[PDB]
């Protein structure tokens, strides 16, 4: 029970454009508030698609709120450390303890294939929404407010909830344009290999025994490492520039091309990528904060990638987007007039967006500092890294760590509620 089971006396039909990881937590929360919520998404049906997603522990504690601690524990991994070593020779240049040091921010870290992820948030929403599969949205009537899908069939809400991803079409509505995307000149390989082929090798071993993020840094490129699937799998995501990709969850690159663009990495890295029998590219895109996630009526707003998607160097998508659904549900959670509808959409907006747009910002700043090429701003980088590992192992930012983890998007809400929104908010239409 969300909400200290409070359930707004004031019920809308809510449209959720997108089935994602937002949709699914987004569907999840305003059912929990008191909302009928439907559900729309362009899949026929939902696949076994993705790789690996970063739960941090601001979104931990949400999904752990949520029921799901158990069913998580079971399916992902906690990564014991983050560690920095140079592509050519596998030297650890640096180290940060994660494991139990994550507690300090009141939940586990934890590393989960997207599909795992996916199923999880699913089987919460699935009994409390209507889902619409092979329903691509194709028109928003903003005013009304409705949705138009592929076969034209109109749909009537309350509410529309544009969660529908980097490339969303309700963004476009909202704004009167694609947000501009800007090439960042690289490109992503996620690959996939089961651990079963490193237990075998002794030099691979340890990778899947004692878990780890790893990350090689090389001259324009990086590739980081780590186990998913209860470290059945081990997720690998290469960074390197761009010689032709494409923006799509689906888009596939060379194998023999990846093995080839990493062949000066270490040997234990060479035997890594001997085992990826397939690869998806992604093209990286780099793209501001929106000046609104709200359109001019106050019946349509935007959640996830469809508002603030980031790069690949901090993939907080995930995080940010199950924040949003948790603000957006406890505000929602508060409904008991039409009144009150644009108000609590600004409200969310406003009590998201900078921190959005700063997760955004720390991914786009992470860019180059992987990437250098050797020489001196390279050694200065791995002088930097092991100074502060020496301190690591002697035990054996901080703070910008801290308000990202230690994030709490229902006390958020729950404290604004209380000092401003049931005020200004709560009493329209007295
Ligand atoms: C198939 C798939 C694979 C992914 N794999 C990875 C990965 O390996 N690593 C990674 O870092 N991120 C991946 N992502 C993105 C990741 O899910 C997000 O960055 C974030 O975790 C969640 O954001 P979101 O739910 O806002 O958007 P998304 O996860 O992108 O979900 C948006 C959903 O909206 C649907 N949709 C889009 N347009 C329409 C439309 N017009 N009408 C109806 N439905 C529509 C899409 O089909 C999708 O299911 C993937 C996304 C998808 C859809």
């Amino acid at each position: 029970s969300l909400y200290n089971g409070r359930k707004a006396p004031l019920r809308l039909h809510i449209l959720i454009v997108g089935c994602g990881l937002g949709g699914l937590a987004a569907a999840y929360c305003l059912a929990q508030a008191g909302h009928r919520v439907t559900v729309v998404e362009a899949a026929h049906a939902i696949g076994e698609v993705g790789a690996g997603i970063q739960v941090t522990p601001n979104v931990t504690r949400l999904l752990r709120r949520w029921g799901l601690a158990d069913a998580i524990e079971r399916v992902a991994v906690r990564p014991e450390a983050i560690v920095f070593r140079r592509y050519k020779t596998g030297e650890r240049v640096g180290y940060t303890k994660w494991g139990d040091k994550m507690e300090e921010y009141g939940a586990p870290y934890y590393h989960i294939h997207r599909a795992d992820f996916h199923k999880l948030l699913f089987d919460l929403a699935a009994p409390n929404m209507t889902l619409r599969l092979k329903s691509t949205v194709v028109g928003v009537d903003p005013d009304a407010p409705s949705l138009t899908l592929a076969s034209g069939e109109v749909l009537h809400g309350d509410v529309i909830i544009g969660a529908d991803g980097v490339k969303s079409y309700v963004q476009q509505v909202v704004i009167g344009r694609a947000n501009p995307a800007q090439p960042t000149g690289d490109a992503a390989y996620r690959a996939i290999i089961p651990t079963s082929v490193m237990l075998e090798d002794p030099d691979l071993k340890p990778f899947v025994d004692t878990p780890e993020m790893t990350a090689w840094m090389g001259p324009g490129t990086h590739l980081m490492a780590y186990n998913i699937r209860a470290k059945q799998e081990f997720n690998m995501v290469l960074l390197h520039p761009d010689d032709g990709s494409v923006e799509s969850w689906t888009a596939e690159g060379s194998a023999e091309k990846m093995r080839a663009d990493f062949k000066d990495y270490e040997p234990r890295v060479q035997k890594l990528l001997q085992h990826v029998k397939s690869t998806l590219k992604w093209r990286l895109m780099d793209r501001q904060p929106l000046e609104k996630w709200v359109h001019s009526s106050g019946r349509v707003a935007l959640l996830g990638d469809s508002c603030h998607p980031m790069l690949p160097y901090r993939a907080q998508g995930a995080a940010m987007a199950i924040e949003d659904a948790a603000v957006l549900g406890n505000l929602f959670s508060r409904l008991s007039h039409p009144s009150q509808i644009a108000p609590l959409l600004h409200a969310y907006q406003n009590l998201r967006l900078k921190r959005t747009a700063d997760t955004q910002a720390s991914s786009r700043l992470n860019q180059k500092i992987f990437h250098l090429p050797d020489g001196p701003a390279q050694e200065a980088r791995d002088a930097d890294m092991r100074a502060a590992m020496e301190l690591e192992f002697r035990l054996l930012d901080r703070k910008k760590n801290m308000a990202q983890f230690g994030y709490d998007a229902d006390a958020v809400a729950d404290r604004w509620w209380a000092d401003v929104g049931e005020r200004e908010i709560g009493s329209l239409g007295q």
